[PDB]
C-alpha cells in the first residue's frame, strides 16, 4: 500500500485526484482507496463547479449539526462521525494507463469534517 | 473500453431502476467478484428491496426530505444540488459476488440504479475481478 | 468460495465484528470483501472503543430516519431501517495483513443493525 499525506481544512472537500494518479505508475485496472480515520471520508463528486462542494457541505451540516444536546460524545465531533459514516471511508475505482477512469464531472475527494489535519489515504493497485 | 462492459440504462425523472438482470447479462457466466460504477454525480448505485414496491417509494420520499430540491441557500444555480447530495449519500459503486453469471444476493435484495435527476440514459460500468 | 459469519444483533446497534472477521482470516494477507445479504442492516467502519460514538450515531440516524413517518407506504414499518441501510451501505473492502485487518488505531468494523434483534449473516471473501 502507498500512503498519501493530505493536509485538510477545518471542513471541506479536498481534491486528491492528481495525488492518487501520481501513485498509479501507469496502472490499468482497479484502485483501492482507504482513509484510516473516523471523522473524514472519501467520495466521488463534481469539482468543476466549486459550488457543488459548497452545497454538499452546507446540506450535510444541516443533516448533521454540530450542536445536539442529546449527544453523549461530548468531545464534540459526533457530527463528523455521522458525516463520515454517511459518506464512506473507502473507494474502488478503475484506472487506465495511470489515470483514474472517471465520468465527465467526477473528481476524487477526501471529505474532511473534523480538521484541519494531515490525513492519510491508503492506495492499493489490483 | 477494454475489460470493462458499458451498460446504458434509461431512467425516469427519479426512481430506483432494477438493473440486476442487465448486470448479470454482462457477466458471461463469470464466477467471482463483480465491480459496478456509475460515472455520474447525480445518480447512485444501491442494493435494496424490490419485492415490495413501497420500500422504494418510502426511500425516495424520505431522501427528498433529507435532500429537498428547494434550498434558497444553495449556491449551485443549476438547481440539482439535492441530487448531488443523494448521490453522495447513496454511493456510486458496488462490489458483488457472482456465481456462473448470477449475482449472489439475499432473498430480498436487488441491484438498483438510483436516479435522482432524470430522465436520462445513464452509464453503468461492469468489471469482473 | 465465501465464509459466512453468524452475527447476533440487538433491536438496533453497532455490532463489532472485527474479531469475528479476523478469526475467519486465519492469518490471511490481502484484500478482504464483506457483505450483508440484508436490506435493513449495514456495514461500516467507525470508532469502537468509545461507546458514546455509536450511541450518537444511532441517535442522529433515528432523527434523520424516524421510525414512525405518516407518509410511509411500507406498512411493515421498517422503511426507517431500509433508509439507514442504504445510507450506510452493505459491503466493505478492507486490507488484511497476516490475519489482522489494517485499520486506523480507533477504527473497528461494525455490522450496523437497524431492525433486530436477530442473527445476520456476513459473507467474507478473500480476493
Amino acid at each position: 500500500v502507498v500512503r498519501l499525506e493530505v493536509p485538510t481544512p477545518e471542513e471541506g472537500f479536498v481534491n486528491i485526484t492528481r495525488k492518487v494518479e501520481a501513485a498509479l505508475s501507469g496502472h490499468t485496472g482497479l484502485v483501492y482507496l482507504f482513509v484510516p480515520h473516523t471523522t473524514c471520508g472519501l467520495t466521488v463528486q463534481e469539482g468543476a463547479d466549486p459550488t457543488v462542494a459548497q452545497d454538499l457541505l452546507g446540506r450535510l451540516a444541516e443533516l448533521a449539526p454540530r450542536h445536539r444536546p442529546q449527544d453523549r460524545h461530548l468531545e464534540g465531533n459526533s457530527h463528523a462521525h455521522l458525516k463520515s459514516l454517511l459518506t464512506g471511508v473507502h473507494l474502488l475505482l478503475l484506472a487506465e494507463k495511470g489515470r483514474l477512469r472517471l465520468g465527465r464531472w467526477q473528481q476524487v475527494f477526501l471529505a474532511e469534517f473534523d480538521g484541519p489535519r494531515v490525513r492519510e489515504v491508503w492506495v492499493r493497485l489490483l
